[PDB]
């Protein structure tokens, strides 16, 4: 990559490079000549993936365990050498209660980010956020663009006192914790002025790849595959119409916010085209003809929403794209395509 | 494609002054039907026939029918008719149940009996009301209602409930929606008659208000007052444009037939109408949100409901945002 800010086989720090997003930030990573160390909870986590990478990746990928992502000090051994760090932003949804959710996605990030201040080697800083730092999908809503000032600020009160029987107040609680984590990222930036630069990407719906799927799929792929699999969740039909993006474009955009030098404090939204379940059942159809898939869903309105992609082309071009990559090649590289095996 | 109405007949619609009788009416001209709509008075469709004489010339006719209970009442108005659409209006003007009730019922049987008097009428659609199933009750899980579910309840208790309650009025309305859709359909299988009937079960209707000098005492009324200042259970909305279509598909769709259709699209409460009308009209002043009205957990089985919209070229329930958006408009700043 020309005039690349971190220089090829660098090493940049992944958290929870276990994670479905995560492992195709590092995979993107490894792919463009970068090093990769990559924490998780436990070695267990990461093990198939440390299977697949070295296979794929010789020596370029290493495991580092971080046990607790909220202690002081979790990420100082971890960071040191590293030249970037990709922090991803996990919400873990094992409780209703806001504190429960919220303040560990706050508090890991502040974690991770206190340690970048404090080693000098690292330069660049990526953040993973999510849309519904800007807003909740909601269909057939008129007038709606999102913008690098889009906050969903409106989803922390929100989150707060929906009744528990709202089909949508886990969404809520998601989209409360992405936002205040991030904006708790750069409320950090401004406090602090640390040595290197933040950048944040903002996926929608990732499709792509599910490189381990016994501990992948409980994301968003990881949903599609268990529909493509005869699976419909209740609810499944209750979530909005919203933007599809590709894992691999996903990883690039992490890329790009980590070593490209025109990208600098932006908030990239990773939001292809917009989608809903019917379209990706019919796709399902074509690419598996013989298959048998669950019946179309009741119509869930269309996303009227339109967002401003303009520094995320920017990153696609510099990183030799034509554009952002189809639904049709996203939902081809989670579920295949039928064949008859001679 | 395959109407049990050939195009271009001639549909009967009594009260076509009232508000969700006037959108059955806009969307049977809309598909080319033509309409003769009754009243009790001339002037109280004057301003419609204005409307629909300049958007649907010479399709809309005025019919004067005084007392729907009469004998004979419709004998002229329904002549050539090959559908007729009977909206069971409940007039509130007491609290007596036999004064509410009865007219109720009575209206239905002697649009029905016109009908069956006349061979020309093929379909009869009754507007009905989600009441006629159940009355909307806050928190109440395990709530399904099909064409199986009456509200038999409200009868008893639109009768000796207390005047002081609150919702003395909505049980008696649900009782003469109640009643008069028993009543209707206890006629079809009392005197078999040629024509085939379906009912419409509307919920609370938002759409745009064609004549708001005579019909804002009607759910989108109620919701044009809130919107400009005044206060005066949650439940389901459904836009106005819909209902007019689930009416129209009851009529000429031959897959629908002795259908009890609901018009029930999605969930609500003044709070989520409130923050609609703020993003319409972000420099207006509106009314403080509403203390917590609780949530509406049922569930309705809408199959001929999507099925008859599906047949009339939409995707599905026009949304919250749209319906209000047709009631109240967006801000403009005019130039």
């Amino acid at each position: 990559i020309d005039n690349a800010v971190l220089p090829e086989g660098s090493l940049v720090l992944v958290t929870g490079a276990n994670g479905f997003v995560a492992s195709h930030v590092v995979e993107q990573l490894l792919e463009h000549g970068y090093k990769v160390r990559g924490t998780a909870r436990s070695a267990s986590k990461l093990a198939n993936l440390q299977k697949r990478w070295d296979a794929k990746y010789p020596g370029r990928f290493e495991t580092a365990v971080v046990e607790d992502m909220l202690k002081q000090g979790a990420y100082d051994e971890v960071i040191k050498g590293a030249a970037g760090v990709a922090h991803i932003a996990s919400v873990v949804s094992f409780s209703n209660k806001y504190d429960e959710v919220v303040t560990p996605a706050i508090g890991g990030t502040l974690n991770a980010l206190r340690a970048a201040a404090a080693t000098p080697s690292v330069k660049r800083f990526v953040l993973t956020s999510s849309t519904v730092s800007a807003l909740i999908p909601k269909p057939n809503v008129e007038g709606i663009y999102l913008d690098e000032k889009s906050w969903n600020l409106e989803s922390i009160d929100k989150a707060k006192t929906l009744p528990e029987s709202d089909p949508q107040k886990s969404l809520w609680v998601y989209a409360a914790s992405k936002t205040e984590a991030e904006l708790a990222a750069w409320k950090f930036m401004d406090e602090n002025k640390p040595h290197f630069t933040l950048n944040a990407v903002l996926p929608n719906y990732t499709i792509g790849t599910i490189f381990d799927p016994e501990t992948q799929s409980g994301s968003t792929s990881g949903w599609m595959m268990s529909l493509f699999n005869g699976e419909v969740s209740p609810a499944l039909a209750l979530f909005p119409p919203t933007y599809y993006v590709s894992a691999v474009d996903i990883g690039l955009l992490h890329l790009g916010c980590l070593v490209l030098p025109q990208i600098e404090r932006r908030r990239v939204y990773g939001t292809a085209g917009t989608f809903d379940w019917n379209t990706v059942l019919a796709t399902f159809r074509k690419l598996y003809p013989s298959k048998t898939f669950p019946a179309d869903f009741p119509d869930q309105g269309q996303d009227l929403s339109k967002f401003d992609t303009a520094p995320s082309l920017e990153i696609l071009k510099s990183l030799g794209r034509p554009g952002w990559r189809s639904i049709e090649e996203s939902i081809k590289d989670l579920v295949g395509s039928e064949t008859a095996i001679q």
